[PDB]
C-alpha cells in the first residue's frame, strides 16, 4: 500500500529480515543504482524519527518537483512513526536523485534505534552508511563517547582489511541546542563546539582520551550541527500532529540549513567500501555479508 | 570646619552606600578552589546572629545540583513568593519584567551561597521561624571535581530541613550515584543515635517532557519516582540499594515534576522578559510546588541529633561540620 518504516534487523541475539530489506533493494529501477545511504542512530526518544521525518518532507518535494510547508499546513505525510524496537529500519521508498552532470544515484533512509547487544545494529549501520548521524540531547556526554568508540571499533573489525578510511562521514547531530550565545546554532558553531568538547571529554575521562584520534582514524569527515530546541508542543506530544507554525521558529530555520545540506544532489555521496561504490545490491549482499560475521 | 548640616549630610550619604552596597543578595558562604574547602564564617555569622533570628528556629530550604541547571530561577521564585509574604499575585503580573532581588546577578564557583536575609514566618498557631536560602553548586563530571562536590553536597544536605536535588529532565545512574556518595560522606559526621541522619529529600525534575505518562507535579513526581529507582538499580550494581540506602538517610522523599519553562528562559543567560514570556504550565505548576515547600503550615524546623536547632546554632553546625572535612 504506502510507504513506511521496514524493520530489516531486529533484536538476546539479532536477525537480519533478508526477504523485506531485499524487497526493497532488490527492486528493478534502483538495483544496478549506486545507493547513498543516510542514516540516522541512537538512543530512544530523541527525536530521530521526527528528523527523519523533515528529510522524507524534503525528498518527497525534490520528487514531486518550499519544501518545508506553509505555516498554516499540518505535517500531512508519510510518517517515520511499541517503537521501543531495537534495531535498524529503513524507509520502503527508494529515491531516485539526479546530481548535478546527470549521475542518477538511489537514496536510502536509515533508522538505529538502541539502548550491549546493540554494537552490533549501531556498528552494521555505521559500515552501511554515506553519512551517520548520531543523533544526541543537549550535548556529548562522556558515555555518549565511549559508546560511539565501541561501536565504531566494532565495525572497523568486521571489515578484513581497509585500504582506506573504514567510514565516510559522521555528523554529531546536537538537539535542543540551549547555548547560541556561545555557540551558533548549525555547522560552524556546531565544529568549534566539537573539538573543544571532545578535548575536554578527552582530559576528563581515560577510557576515552584518544576519541579524538580513533573518530578522526575511522571517518573520512567529522562534523557538527547544533539544532534549536523544536517548542514545547513537540516536546510534549508523544506523536506531535499539530501545524508547521506550532514548531518553534529557529527549529525551522535550522532545518531550511541542515537537511538540504544532507540532502541536496550536489551533497549526496555514494557509499563507498573497499574504495568502490556501492550499488543498492550490493548493499543488500554487505548486510547480509556482515551479519553473518556478528553471528 | 565643615558646617553641621553638611556633616549630616555626608553622613546621610554615607548610610547610603552603607544600605546600598549591603542590599540583600547571596552570600558565598563556603567556597572551594586550587582542593580544600573555607568557610566564611564572619560572612555567615553576620547572617545567622542578628539579633531579631539569632534564636529562633531555623528552617533550611536548599537547592542543590550541577551547574546551568537553573538552580537560581528557581531561588528567585522562592524569594518572590517570600517577600510577597513578608509585606502583603506573588508570581508578579503578565505584562512585567520579572523584578526583585534576584540570585544569579549577585558564577561558577563550587560551593554554597546563602541568601542574605533571613526570613521570619509565623506558622499555624502562632510560633514564629527562621527561613534560610541555600544555594549549592558544582561539578561531578569527572574524576577530579568529585570529592569536592561531594563534600559540600554532604554540608548542605547535613544542615537543610529540605534537601531540593535539582536535577534536568530525569533521574539518571550518575545523579543516583553522587547522591548515594555524599549522602554517604555527609552520615559518618552525623551521630545517628536519635534520628535519621537527615530530614526530606526532594527530587525536583526540571523540563519534564511525559506529563501523559507522569502528570506534572506531586502526585505524579511520587508515581514516577519509585519506579524509577527501581530501575536504575536493576541496570548499575553501583547504586544496586539506593532505594533503602536513601530511606535509611531521610525521614522524607518526595519527587516534583516540572514543566520546560519556554525557549526564552531556556536560551537566555539572564533571563529578564515578561512574566508572560514564561511558560504558562511552568507557571501554573510554580504556584503549586512554591506554596508546598515554603507555605507556612510546610516549615519545617531544623532538626539535628533528635532536637530542633536555633540560627546561633546553625553557625555552630556550620563551623564544626567544616573542619571534619578540613
Ligand atoms: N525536546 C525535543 N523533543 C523532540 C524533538 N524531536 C522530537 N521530539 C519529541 O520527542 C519525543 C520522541 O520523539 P521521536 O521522534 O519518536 O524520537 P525517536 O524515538 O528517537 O524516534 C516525541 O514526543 C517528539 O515529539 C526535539 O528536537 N526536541
Ligand atoms: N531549560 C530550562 N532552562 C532554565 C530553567 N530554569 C532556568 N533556565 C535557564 O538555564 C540557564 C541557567 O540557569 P541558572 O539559574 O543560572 O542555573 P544555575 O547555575 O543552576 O543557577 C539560564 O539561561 C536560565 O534562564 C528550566 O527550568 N529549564
Ligand atoms: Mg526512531
Ligand atoms: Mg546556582
Amino acid at each position: 500500500s504506502k510507504p513506511g518504516p521496514v524493520q530489516v534487523v531486529l533484536v538476546h541475539s539479532f536477525e537480519l529480515d533478508e526477504k523485506a530489506l531485499a524487497s526493497i533493494l532488490l527492486q528493478d529501477h534502483i538495483r544496478d543504482l549506486d545507493v547513498v545511504v543516510v542514516s540516522v542512530a541512537g538512543a530512544f526518544r530523541k527525536g530521530k524519527s521526527f528528523i527523519l521525518d523533515f528529510m522524507l518532507r524534503y525528498l518527497y518535494s525534490q520528487k514531486e518537483s518550499n519544501w518545508l510547508g506553509d505555516p498554516e499546513e499540518p505535517l500531512t505525510g508519510f510518517s517515520w512513526r511499541d517503537p521501543e524496537t531495537t534495531g535498524i529500519q529503513i524507509w520502503s521508498e527508494v529515491f531516485t536523485v539526479e546530481k548535478p552532470g546527470g549521475k542518477k544515484v538511489a537514496v536510502v533512509l536509515m533508522d538505529t534505534q538502541g539502548a550491549k547487544d546493540c554494537a552490533t545494529i549501531f556498528a552494521l549501520s555505521t559500515m552501511t552508511s554515506s553519512v551517520q548521524i548520531y543523533n544526541l540531547s543537549q550535548n556529548i556526554q562522556e558515555d555518549d563517547l565511549q559508546q560511539l568508540q565501541l561501536f565504531t571499533e566494532y565495525g572497523r573489525l568486521a571489515m578484513d582489511e581497509i585500504f582506506q578510511k573504514p567510514f565516510q562521514t559522521l555528523m554529531f547531530l546536537v538537539r535542543d541546542w540551549s547555548f547560541p550565545y556561545e555557540y551558533s546554532y548549525g555547522l560552524q558553531g556546531g565544529m568549534a563546539f566539537l573539538d573543544k568538547r571532545l578535548q575536554v571529554k578527552e582530559h576528563q575521562h581515560e577510557e576515552i582520551q584518544n576519541v579524538r584520534n580513533h573518530i578522526h582514524s575511522c571517518f573520512s569527515d567529522v562534523t557538527c550541527f547544533l539544532l534549536p530546541h523544536p517548542g514545547l508542543q513537540v516536546a510534549t506530544s508523544p506523536d506531535f500532529d499539530g501545524k508547521l507554525k506550532d514548531i518553534a521558529g529557529e527549529f525551522k530555520e535550522q532545518l531550511q540549513a541542515l537537511i538540504p545540506y544532507v540532502l541536496n544532489p550536489s551533497k549526496l555521496m555514494e557509499k563507498e567500501i573497499n574504495g568502490s561504490k556501492v550499488t543498492c545490491r550490493g548493499l543488500l549482499e554487505y548486510f547480509k555479508a556482515y551479519i553473518k560475521i556478528y553471528q
